[PDB]
């Protein structure tokens, strides 16, 4: 069949577009999550254990993260505590369940279920003043070393809170148009789009 309907067509892709850029996020993130995991001194300074003066000191996992292509935080759970809350590249007393109220409690068996099958684990959350994104990855051993006890082992965590700074290559390197958060309203019959889980919606003004 052939009509006047291409222009509805475009409506049905940017509305994916702006899903595929949110799963890329979580797709990119798993894969700097395993080759920072995979460092025989990661899993022996973090394994059961907490040894930020290593990190520190040969910045390997410190505020440096921020400024070498990585991500916006990171934090280490394990046998329900935590211990090291890297926020923004900072050395900071906090809690992953605190900054945006959901619980850990469940977050650490799917997190400790990453291990079993060599895959990280994804999921969204609500961070305070912004929608965010949590990843969790199990430290193992590299350089062909024995196995650890993975109901036992740590578990590193990175987040990274969307920002209206980001919001521009979410839509405009996508090639979708005009694209904007859609902070506490209801669109006049517009294009947008329901964020799973979390209470924001992402918003557009695309031309049929």
């Amino acid at each position: 069949g052939s009509a006047r309907h291409q222009d509805d067509i475009a409506i049905e892709q940017s509305h994916f577009y702006v899903e595929k850029a949110l799963q890329n996020r979580r797709e990119n993130s798993e894969q700097f999550s395993t080759t920072y995991s995979f460092w025989t001194d990661a899993y022996v300074y973090l394994g059961n254990r907490v040894d930020a003066d290593w990190a520190f000191t040969k910045n390997n996992l410190g505020s440096v993260l921020y400024t070498t292509n990585g991500y916006d935080g990171v934090f280490v759970i394990d046998d329900r505590g935590t211990r090291y809350a890297m926020l923004e590249g900072e050395l900071s007393e906090r809690s992953l369940a605190d900054s945006l109220n959901a619980d850990t409690g469940d977050i650490l068996r799917s997190a400790r279920r990453a291990a079993v099958d060599e895959a990280a684990i994804s999921r969204y959350v609500d961070f305070d003043g912004a929608p965010a994104i949590l990843v969790a990855s199990a430290i193992k051993p590299t350089s062909d070393h024995a196995p650890i006890d993975l109901a036992k082992a740590s578990v590193m965590v990175f987040v990274d809170r969307l920002t209206p700074a980001k919001l521009a290559k979410l839509g405009g390197d996508y090639g979708i148009a005009n694209l904007h958060l859609l902070a506490g309203g209801a669109a006049g019959d517009k294009e947008s789009l329901a964020l799973e889980g979390t209470p924001h919606r992402l918003a557009w003004v695309s031309s049929r």
